[PDB]
């Protein structure tokens, strides 16, 4: 099916997912000079104090940390959002080298990886309804650069050896996603899509200005994962990122001068 290699990668996706060539696809390059300060943005609220993590899983494309989204235990509101968005999962995209891996870019600069905290609009009842709406999803994106270790990421790193191959999952309760956030909540925002098939144009993207730092050992553990399942030819899970897409009729708004 779809992947990131020469023969099933981003360049091929449009054949099964024609929205791949749509009007509001993600990720994009963030041109800091032409994004516009928007004073009408409300202050962003990331309320993760009751977040209830469940599980960590390797799905053959990335690894997901899934959350109990049956109540408003961990929500995003404010900023460009009108309504309450519930955290359902987070995951990363990363590269084979420290100079690539992020999906969004900033003035064409690529980061070593990118964290995506996925939320869905509670006004639509469940995630599946949300992915049928133009404002059903909000994804908070955070850049990763290589440097000092991120303490809050280490638990994730520790468990990766139990989900090496596609289809493996392990219990992952009591993880606090706040440990993954940079100091500043300054952000750029724009309307776009899922960066993976089915590439649905559902997403209010909120990309933080400040990257977090991770150690080379942490990202290296990322790179030791497998795209394949046990017993299949080993293919290291690296460079699982879609390149920047045309902005088309979209303006990036910024929360900061
Ligand atoms: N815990 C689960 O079981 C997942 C949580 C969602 C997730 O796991 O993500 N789950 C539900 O609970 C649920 C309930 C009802 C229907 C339903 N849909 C089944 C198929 O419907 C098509 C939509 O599915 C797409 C899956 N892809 C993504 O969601 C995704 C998110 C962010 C990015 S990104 N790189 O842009 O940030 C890329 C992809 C689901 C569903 O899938
Ligand atoms: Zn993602």
């Amino acid at each position: 099916h779809w992947g990131y290699g020469k023969h099933n990668g981003p360049e091929h996706w449009h054949k099964d997912f024609p929205i791949a060539k749509g009007e509001r696809q993600s990720p994009v390059d963030i041109d800091t000079h032409t994004a516009k300060y928007d004073p009408s943005l409300k202050p962003l609220s990331v309320s993760y104090d009751q977040a209830t993590s469940l599980r960590i899983l390797n799905n053959g494309h990335a690894f997901n940390v899934e959350f109990d989204d049956s109540q408003d235990k961990a929500v995003l509101k404010g900023g460009p959002l009108d309504g309450t968005y519930r955290l359902i999962q987070f995951h990363f995209h990363w590269g084979s080298l420290d100079g690539q891996g992020s999906e969004h870019t900033v003035d064409k600069k690529k980061y070593a990886a990118e964290l995506h905290l996925v939320h869905w609009n509670t006004k639509y009842g469940d995630f599946g309804k949300a992915v049928q709406q133009p404002d059903g999803l909000a994804v908070l994106g955070i850049f990763l650069k290589v440097g000092s270790a991120k303490p809050g990421l280490q638990k994730v790193v520790d468990v990766l050896d139990s989900i090496k191959t596609k289809g493996k999952s392990a219990d992952f309760t009591n993880f606090d996603p706040r440990g993954l956030l940079p100091e500043s909540l300054d952000y750029w925002t724009y309307p776009g899509s899922l960066t993976t098939p089915p590439l649905l144009e559902c997403v209010t993207w909120i990309v933080l200005k400040e990257p977090i730092s991770v150690s080379s050992e942490q990202v290296l553990k990322f790179r030791k994962l497998n795209f394949n399942g046990e017993g299949e030819p080993e293919e290291l899970m690296v460079d699982n990122w879609r390149p920047a897409q045309p902005l088309k009729n979209r303006q990036i708004k910024a929360s900061f001068k």
